[PDB]
């Protein structure tokens, strides 16, 4: 029964998911002065040439664009990672206003939104097994600021009308996630968690330093989605972000 409201939001999650108060929760504030350059970090390898998108789903918390992860089609490797992580889905977190919406923050700065590209470690065979492992997932996080339109985002914006409410899905084949990336793959990395229930501590976070720019009209269309199901009272899908959690005994490493 979790969500983002006063009554079921992030301050409540710990009662059903006690790991909400654990030692490696996400997101976190990235203090750019405290993050250390780690000259031992490899460049990221983002291999999305054969990515096979299938479907877009409104799950009542966000929308997920789902990929065929039955083979090594779209993978993330290198950087802080050992082995091969397969893309399974991406989604966003966003605000009611342009001054909030990201989950990570940079020197306490909040971006308008944040893209998460979710990948699982192929050595665990399936996603459900991977989330039970401390190195099971790699999530590539990309900040969104409001400015110029992102052309590679418009096919997503265009289909949101068709998945307005919880449980609605649409075919979403032949979408190229390379169109969502910034120019630079410079990043921060730290060990953390899923940012929604069940809040499992299974994620190597890789957060790109360079935000992508989207237009006010693009983000306005995200804010027209609904948390509710069809024929229920309208609740706009906005402010689906968890705030920054304690860093505790963790160091954030910079690739640059
Ligand atoms: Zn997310």
């Amino acid at each position: 029964h979790w969500g983002y409201g006063k009554h079921n939001g992030p301050e409540h999650w710990h009662k059903d998911f006690p790991i909400a108060k654990g030692e490696r929760q996400s997101p976190v504030d990235i203090d750019t002065h405290t993050a250390k350059y780690d000259p031992s970090l490899k460049p990221l390898s983002v291999s999305y040439d054969q990515a096979t998108s299938l479907r877009i789903l409104n799950n009542g918390h966000a929308f997920n664009v789902e990929f065929d992860d039955s083979q090594d089609k779209a993978v993330l490797k290198g950087g802080p990672l050992d082995g091969t992580y397969r893309l399974i889905q991406f989604h966003f977190h966003w605000g009611s206003l342009d001054g909030q919406g990201s989950e990570h923050t940079v020197d306490k700065k909040k971006y308008a939104a944040e893209l998460h590209l979710v990948h699982w470690n192929t050595k665990y065979g399936d996603f459900g097994k991977a989330v039970q492992q401390p190195d099971g997932l790699a999530v590539l996080g990309i900040f969104l600021k409001v400015g110029s339109a992102k052309p590679g985002l418009q096919k997503v914006v265009d289909v949101l009308d068709s998945i307005k409410t919880k449980g609605k899905s649409a075919d979403f084949t032949n979408f190229d996630p390379r169109g969502l990336l910034p120019e630079s793959l410079d990043y921060w990395t730290y060990p953390g968690s899923l940012t929604t229930p069940p809040l499992l501590e299974c994620v190597t976070w890789i957060v790109l330093k360079e935000p992508i720019s989207v237009s006010s009209e693009q983000v306005l269309k995200f804010r027209k989605l609904n948390f509710n199901g069809e024929g229920e009272p309208e609740e706009l899908m906005v402010d689906n972000w968890r705030p920054a959690q304690p860093l505790k005994n963790r160091q954030i490493k910079a690739s640059f």
